[PDB]
C-alpha cells in the first residue's frame, strides 16, 4: 500500500482528489474522492473552470452507452452522456476496469475554479446512483472486474495568493497500518446508499447536548469526503453554537464568524486554541448498547484561511454549518481520522490518524466502549413519498 501513500491532493475547502486515467491511450484526469455520492462523472466539454477534460473520440475503448444523465443538487448540477471505458488509478491498485463514465457537459456551480481536478469519484452505493441503481458505481465495477477486497481507506491530512495545499492517502482494497495509531472502532453501515451511520450523543467539552438522540440523525447522518464541514441538523447547530460561544465567551466574535461568512484572526502563533473546546460524536457500536466517542479538536471545525492584507495574523473560518438534509461529517472530522469504508462487513472503522493537526496539550481520540442501558433507537424513519414507494426493484 506504500505505493497509495499520499496519492491525495488539493487545495484546503476545495476537496481531495486522485489522479486517474479515462480512456485509450489513457486520458489523465484529477478526480473528487467523494463517498457522498455514487456516479464517476468527469468534465468532457469546454468550461471556465477547467484546464483540461475527458474527449470521447481520442479514445479507442469508449462505448457510448446512447443515454443522458441529469443531476441537480442543493448548491448546484451537473448533467451529461453515458457510457463506458477504461479507468486506472496510477496511485492506486495496478489494475484496469470498465467503468461506467458519465461525461460530463453542462453544469451549473459544480467544478471550483483553482480546485485543480476535473470530475468526481462517487464512493458511496448504487441506491443513489443517477439516472438509477442500475448505474454500476466504479467501486463495485472495480471488485467485480478484479481480485480487490471490497473496502478502501481514507487518511485526509488537513493543513498569501493561493490556499493552502492539503494532502492525503486512499487505500483501495485495505488497511495501512502506519496511517493510524491505537484501536480501530467500528460503527455499523445503517443502509447501503449513501455511508449512513448512527450518532447516539453529542458532547461539547464533556458536556452532554442532551437532546434525544433522533435529532443527531434527522434526517440521516453520513460519512462525506466531498462535503468540507461537519454539518449539524438545525436544532443540533444552535445548540452546538451556544455550547461553542459559551466556552469562548471571553471573546466575542461577530455574528458572520459563526455563519461561516467571516473570518477571526490573532496575531501569528497566539491562537488560544484553548478556550475552543473539544467535540466528542458518540457512534453506536458492533454490539448493542455500546458505543464508541471519536473527538475533534478546534483544529479541526477552525479552518486556517491566510488573508492577503494580513498576513501578520492567522485567520480561521468556522467549519461547522446547518443542515436540512441530516448531519455530514465532511472533511473536517475526517481529518481528525484513518477511516475504513469496510464495505464487505457494512461497517465505518474510526482511528486516530498518524497525520492530524494537534497541540500538546489535547489529541483527537477515537475511544470505546461507552455503554448505555436500554438504549432508544437513535436512527430516524424518512417519510415515504409515493414516488419513492411507487419504484419497482428487480
Ligand atoms: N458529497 C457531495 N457531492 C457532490 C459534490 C461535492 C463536491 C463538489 F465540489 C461538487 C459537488 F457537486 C456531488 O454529488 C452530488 C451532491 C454534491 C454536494 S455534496
Amino acid at each position: 500500500f506504500v505505493e497509495m501513500v499520499d496519492n491525495l491532493r488539493g487545495k484546503s475547502g476545495q476537496g481531495y482528489y486522485v489522479e486517474m486515467t479515462v480512456g485509450s491511450p489513457p486520458q489523465t484526469l484529477n478526480i473528487l474522492v467523494d463517498t457522498g455520492s455514487s456516479n464517476f462523472a468527469v468534465g468532457a466539454a469546454p468550461h471556465p473552470f477547467l484546464h483540461r477534460y475527458y474527449q470521447r473520440q481520442l479514445s479507442s475503448t469508449y462505448r457510448d452507452l446512447r443515454k443522458g444523465v441529469y443531476v441537480p443538487y442543493t448548491q448546484g448540477k451537473w448533467e451529461g452522456e453515458l457510457g463506458t471505458d477504461l479507468v486506472s488509478i496510477p496511485h492506486g491498485p495496478n489494475v484496469t476496469v470498465r467503468a461506467n463514465i458519465a461525461a460530463i457537459t453542462e453544469s451549473d456551480k459544480f467544478f471550483i475554479n483553482g480546485s485543480n481536478w476535473e470530475g468526481i469519484l462517487g464512493l458511496a452505493y448504487a441506491e443513489i446512483a443517477r439516472p438509477d441503481d442500475s448505474l454500476e458505481p466504479f467501486f463495485d465495477s472495480l471488485v467485480k472486474q478484479t481480485h480487490v477486497p471490497n473496502l478502501f481507506s481514507l487518511q485526509l491530512c488537513g493543513a498569501s495568493e493561493v490556499l493552502a495545499s492539503v494532502g492525503g492517502s486512499m487505500i483501495i482494497g485495505g488497511i495501512d497500518h502506519s496511517l493510524y495509531t491505537g484501536s480501530l472502532w467500528y460503527t455499523p453501515i445503517r443502509r447501503e446508499w449513501y455511508y449512513e451511520v448512527i450518532i447516539v450523543r453529542v458532547e461539547i467539552n464533556g458536556q452532554d447536548l442532551k437532546m434525544d438522540c433522533k435529532e443527531y440523525n434527522y434526517d440521516k447522518s453520513i460519512v462525506d469526503s466531498g462535503t468540507t464541514n461537519l454539518r449539524l441538523p438545525k436544532k443540533v447547530f444552535e445548540a452546538a453554537v451556544k455550547s461553542i460561544k459559551a466556552a469562548s465567551s471571553t471573546e466575542k466574535f461577530p455574528d458572520g464568524f459563526w455563519l461561516g461568512e467571516q473570518l477571526v484572526c490573532w496575531q501569528a502563533g497566539t491562537t488560544p486554541w484553548n478556550i475552543f473546546p473539544v467535540i466528542s460524536l458518540y457512534l453506536m457500536g458492533e454490539v448493542t448498547n455500546q458505543s464508541f466517542r471519536i473527538t475533534i479538536l478546534p483544529q479541526q471545525y477552525l479552518r486556517p484561511v491566510e488573508d492577503v492584507a494580513t498576513s501578520q495574523d492567522d485567520c480561521y473560518k468556522f467549519a461547522i454549518s446547518q443542515s436540512s438534509t441530516g448531519t455530514v461529517m465532511g472533511a473536517v472530522i475526517m481529518e481528525g481520522f484513518y477511516v475504513v469504508f469496510d464495505r464487505a462487513r457494512k461497517r465505518i472503522g474510526f482511528a486516530v490518524s498518524a497525520c492530524h493537526v494537534h497541540d500538546e496539550f489535547r489529541t483527537a481520540a477515537v475511544e470505546g466502549p461507552f455503554v448505555t442501558l436500554d438504549m432508544e433507537d437513535c436512527g430516524y424513519n424518512i417519510p415515504q413519498t409515493d414516488e419513492s414507494r411507487s419504484h419497482h426493484h428487480h
